[PDB]
């Protein structure tokens, strides 16, 4: 990640992309009888296992301690799901493609109290991506930045080890910045367009943080799931043996 | 703002800086008897009038409709107060300089339920600014970006006028990006350091959004003040006559 080229980061990031999952409900049955939140929650929980997989393939992530890996994912998981959703919704104006067999419009979000507000924010982000003509190569860089950036300011303590971890993370972030600029230059943007586009992309990440924060507030008031704290469940998942090697 | 130079934006932004206010409490009296939240709330309300003043001097802001000006400030006001606080706290490791006569450490935040968590996040941002050696010229650009960026994705409708406003805002944001790159080049950074530093700065804005969101959640559960909705109070303030010209 720190000696990988900009072309190697791009291909590592493309190679690491997770699969597109489907909603799990019987399509031979009516819809009024489905719990929309139940459908969405079940989807999101299944994505989380693939997210851990993906994160381990982001250059530099697994060189972190297990504790720091847990922290970053605990901080970024909803942001990561949401940029993923906005990305596959890009080509579907006015709709969110939760899954290939679960495409919802804003009125379908009114079904859940306080959810249309979140839908509207996601929908607006999807339209901005569309207006910017965001590219697959740029999107994977952005998702990796979310993973590494979102919880890097909240590491508690400040041990020697902790200091080293922070330095490495900021080093990897620098390399993804170099990769985004490289992508843009390749595409034929001027120096000036490059830095402007870089800023445009990075400023969207402030909106994705906003959506995550608002979505956590909204989720935190519902059946959803809050069994076994998230840290411990992430740890479990990340603290793998290497027996099935 | 769209024909202003990078040097003209910088000087307009420096010229527009608001004053540093003091806490209003009798310094000849003990401290256990003060409401810390009362002190902080009174400080923050006094800053808001100066914030409106400042925003009107940001290049491009007053060319927006009154409604859009209200929206952006309603979305960004806590982010703007917080970056301001982290900026004047930079030279005071382990402390937050709320005002020149009100410098608090984390233990002083434990006095309020759930406030130490916010203090710790602000303190960590202040240390990052310090570690990056953030410059006065960079800070004013960043505060202006917060003003223009934070609520630009949440404008409801999408009228012709609305579309025009968005275009102008993104145009002004582009010019502040050009200004930040200009500042960095002047300072002698390489091309590579410039784009890396730009990204480092912009990624901090995602943490400031985080702090604002968490602070609104925390404020929203206390005496504070929620009399007359914020929109109407902002409108009042922004919808000035020009009689005292
Ligand atoms: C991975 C964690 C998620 N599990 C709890 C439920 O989480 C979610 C439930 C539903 C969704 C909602 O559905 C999805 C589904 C997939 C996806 O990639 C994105 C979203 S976003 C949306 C959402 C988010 C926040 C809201 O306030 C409203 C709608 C997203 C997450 C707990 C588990 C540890
Ligand atoms: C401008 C709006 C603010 N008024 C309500 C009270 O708002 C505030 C009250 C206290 C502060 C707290 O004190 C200050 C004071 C000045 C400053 O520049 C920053 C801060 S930050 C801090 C804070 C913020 C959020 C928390 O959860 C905990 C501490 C910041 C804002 C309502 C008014 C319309």
């Amino acid at each position: 990640a720190l000696s990988l080229t900009a072309d190697q980061m791009v291909s590592a990031l493309l190679d690491a992309e997770p699969p597109i999952l489907y909603s799990e409900y019987d399509p031979t049955r009516p819809f009024s009888e489905a719990s929309m939140m139940g459908l969405l929650t079940n989807l999101a929980d299944r994505e989380l296992v693939h997210m851990i997989n993906w994160a381990k393939r982001v250059p530099g992530f697994v060189d972190l301690t297990l504790h720091d890996q847990v922290h970053l994912l605990e901080c970024a998981w909803l942001e990561i799901l949401m940029i993923g959703l906005v990305w596959r919704s890009m080509e579907h104006p006015g709709k969110l493609l939760f899954a290939p067999n679960l495409l919802l419009d804003r009125n379908q979000g009114k079904c859940v109290e306080g959810m249309v507000e979140i839908f509207d924010m996601l929908l607006a982000t999807s339209s901005r991506f569309r207006m910017m003509n965001l590219q697959g190569e740029e999107f994977v860089c952005l998702k990796s930045i979310i993973l590494l950036n979102s919880g890097v300011y909240t590491f508690l303590s400040s041990t020697l080890k902790s200091l080293e971890e922070k330095d490495h993370i900021h080093r990897v972030l620098d390399k993804i910045t170099d990769t985004l600029i490289h992508l843009m230059a390749k595409a034929g943007l001027t120096l000036q367009q490059q830095h402007q586009r870089l800023a445009q992309l990075l400023l969207i990440l402030s909106h994705i943080r906003h959506m995550s924060n608002k979505g956590m507030e909204h989720l935190y008031s519902m059946k959803c799931k809050n069994v076994v704290p998230l840290y411990d469940l992430l740890l479990e998942m990340l603290d793998a043996h290497r027996l099935h090697a």
